[PDB]
């Protein structure tokens, strides 16, 4: 496993085991591509952010992931595939949260995304992301960099 602070100065624990920190995450992250693009949603508070959030209790996390992706892009998955796991240990909170890959097929036009502004299309992730205002603080730890770097790994995309 990997052990680094985070944006805010939380401690991460990250791991490509199955659910090594908990057999109930109650949070899914979902990195996704629509053909050589990332596909991320633009959170209202936080900014640019690959999509994801809560796993409800009548949720597993794979059905977490597929509304997640639905509700902030409109995106229909192709195929959905579990990466890893991280905990993010708060200052009140701890919270385990699944990763996810999702292959995107399409994108669906949608009225509201939200707790967001909907999708946003990135070629390639900008260089300048852990100083550009405009990402989202859940981009800008070693989570993204690691987790971009074993799905290249992977074959998947």
């Amino acid at each position: 496993m990997y052990e680094f602070k985070d944006y805010y100065q939380n401690t991460v624990q990250l791991s490509f085991d199955d659910q090594p920190f908990s057999d109930s995450p109650k949070h899914v992250w979902v990195i996704c591509r629509f053909g050589g693009k990332w596909l991320l949603t633009e959170h209202e508070d936080r900014g640019y952010e690959f999509p994801g959030g809560k796993v409800e209790p009548m949720e597993c996390a794979e059905e977490a992931a597929l509304r997640e992706v639905k509700e902030e892009t409109g995106a229909r998955v192709k195929s959905l595939k579990y990466l890893g796991q991280y905990k993010v240990l708060g200052k009140e909170k701890v919270i385990v949260k699944n990763i996810y890959f999702a292959d995107i097929e399409k994108l669906e036009k949608q009225a509201d995304y939200f707790e967001t502004k909907g999708p946003v299309l990135f070629h390639e992730l900008p260089e300048n992301l852990s100083r550009n205002k405009k990402f989202s603080f859940i981009m800008k730890d070693s989570v993204l960099p690691i987790s971009l770097k074993k799905l290249k790994e992977s074959g998947w995309i």
